[PDB]
């Protein structure tokens, strides 16, 4: 869970009085010692509500290690002859695509503007190195009677898909179209690479499209890192000089499967976490009374738009202060604000919000390529006329309770809860809230000037998806990915603007009742 990691970071920063606390920063190297160790332990106990001690800090002196310490066997490499293993999370992504026919909605884009036009032959060679390094990028998925079956292509058998595209109209719409193009994972590797050039394009835009089964947003940094390494090596006519991965995704999947156990085992983590979610999601609403422009259609088209709400740096910093002062993450502030927004729009006091949680505590997978996101239903209650500060306490309690049962795959949770189904409605929740941080130090890739560019998606996965997105070099914005079937664009622009308004009011005076 990344949430533990940012809480430990916020605690390190406050105690050491430093603004440079990263997930890999050693507490004692940061300037800490035994005296300040007591203050870190005391603050983490009051915030996290778990019995943490000096021992945990000593053995795990970095936020990533300490967070992982609070979250199960370590991932072990299974040897070269081991067959591929699809994780439960991958199986869930395969199910939603087959059962709900989401076409291209789950494709993950990663677009980088490059001041130089890249060499297509070197890029293709580098993509082959990237695919050879990360087995998940050359793992096909084929249907069967039992379900999906992984098929690991050998590096020499994985035909990479690398092509240059000349941009006619605006580049942003081309990026969205290329992203929406569906994969056939039975015959194509889950990676498409496109270099967009044109008279309007200065240099090129490098677009990586991954099928979600093979990458999450947390994979952007290792993707660009490794692709840059391979491109530079291939431009010099050599193979990239890198060590093997400490673990492949199949290693992570096998370890997760063995630890989860069988749902029929009363002592297995799977059944115990499923039992929690069965109780926690009792009497859940089928859906929230949101203000749509059109009724929910019989079948979902999964068309969508993207409405941005720019946040002034002073608002981003005020939101950070509000999170730090109440001992919550920025995500919890955003999640609380979204709950207030839907509440003020008439959704009631019982607000289920879907949210991704990253299962990247193990150091063998903490910085690797793959899909490590589970989906949790964060059920926030707004009854009793709470203030926003009160809500931040409720949200923290709901989230921490949820983060302790984050391994039960969301599809098993849907099976256990058994809500009424509808192919045009995502079950258990239809609004997702997430916090995302884009990679830093990706400005000099491929020996050029580079910058990430956001892709304006033409697809949507739920009714509403709110994302607080930090760019990695200072700024932040809210991205609302809305279902076009339900909302017009201007309704979504208004929705994302009213969320910023709620955030502005919460920072100004968190003691206002949310009603
Ligand atoms: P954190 O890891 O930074 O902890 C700080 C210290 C330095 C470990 C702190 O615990 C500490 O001061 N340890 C020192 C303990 C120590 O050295 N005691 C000396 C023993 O003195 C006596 O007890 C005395 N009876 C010695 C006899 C042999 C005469």
């Amino acid at each position: 869970v990344t949430a533990y990691e940012e809480i430990v970071c916020q605690v390190f920063a406050a105690v050491l009085d430093r603004s440079d606390v990263t997930a890999d920063a050693d507490f004692f190297a940061l300037g800490g010692h035994s005296l300040l160790s007591l203050r870190v332990v005391a603050r983490l106990r009051a915030l996290l509500g778990v019995d943490v001690g000096v021992r945990d800090l000593f053995e795990a002196p970095t936020p990533a290690a300490l967070a992982a310490r609070l979250t199960r066997p370590a991932v072990t490499r299974r040897g070269p002859d081991a067959p591929p293993v699809l994780s439960h999370f991958q199986r869930g992504l395969w199910l939603i695509e087959q059962v709900y026919q989401t076409r291209g909605a789950y494709n993950v884009p990663l677009a980088v503007h490059v001041s130089d036009r890249l060499d297509l032959d070197v890029l293709r060679a580098a993509v082959r190195d990237l695919v050879a390094r990360h087995e998940v990028l050359r793992t096909l998925v084929r249907s069967s009677d039992d379900g999906p079956d992984p098929v690991l292509l050998a590096p020499e058998d994985a035909a990479v898909d690398v092509a240059e595209v000349q941009a006619a109209g605006p580049v942003a719409d081309l990026l969205a179209e290329l992203t929406a193009q569906p994969f056939d994972l039975a015959t194509q590797i889950p990676l498409r690479v496109r270099m967009i050039t044109g008279e309007q394009v200065d240099g090129c835009v490098l677009l990586l499209v991954c099928h979600h089964i093979a990458a999450d947003e947390w994979s952007f940094a290792p993707l660009l890192r490794d692709l840059d390494t391979a491109y530079r090596a291939r431009a010099a006519g050599r193979a990239p000089d890198w060590e093997p991965l400490p673990a492949q995704y199949s290693d992570y999947a096998a370890t997760l499967h063995d630890w989860l156990g069988e749902a029929t085992d009363p002592a297995s983590p799977l059944r115990r976490q499923l039992d929690y979610w069965q109780h926690a999601l009792q009497d859940l609403p089928d859906e929230l009374d949101l203000p749509t422009d059109r009724p929910r259609p019989a079948t979902a088209s999964h068309r969508g738009g993207l409405a941005r709400a720019e946040l002034p740096p002073e608002l981003v910093e005020a939101v950070r202060r509000l999170a730090a002062q109440h001992g919550v993450t920025v995500f919890m502030v955003v999640q609380a604000a979204v709950a207030v927004l839907l509440h003020r729009l008439g959704a009631g006091d019982d607000i289920p919000l879907g949210s991704p949680v990253a299962d990247r505590a193990d150091e063998a997978v903490h910085d690797t390529v793959g899909f490590f996101l589970n989906t949790l239903v964060l059920r926030v209650n707004l009854s009793g006329n709470p203030t926003f500060a009160d809500l931040l306490d409720r949200v923290r309690a709901v989230d921490l309770e949820a983060f302790a049962r984050a391994d039960a795959p969301f599809d098993a949770v849907v099976d256990t809860v058994k809500p009424p189904r509808a192919v045009s409605r995502h079950p258990l929740f239809q609004t997702m809230v997430s916090y995302q941080r884009r990679p830093s130090d990706v400005d000099r890739l491929f020996g050029a000037a580079t910058r990430l560019v956001e892709v304006p998606l033409d697809t949507a996965k739920f009714d509403l998806e709110f994302a607080f997105i930090e760019d990695g070099h200072g700024g932040a914005h809210i991205a609302l990915n809305y279902a076009a079937d339900l909302f017009d664009h201007d309704s979504a622009e208004q929705l994302v603007a009213r969320l910023r308004t709620v955030l502005e009011h919460a920072c100004a005076d968190p003691c206002r009742p949310v009603a």
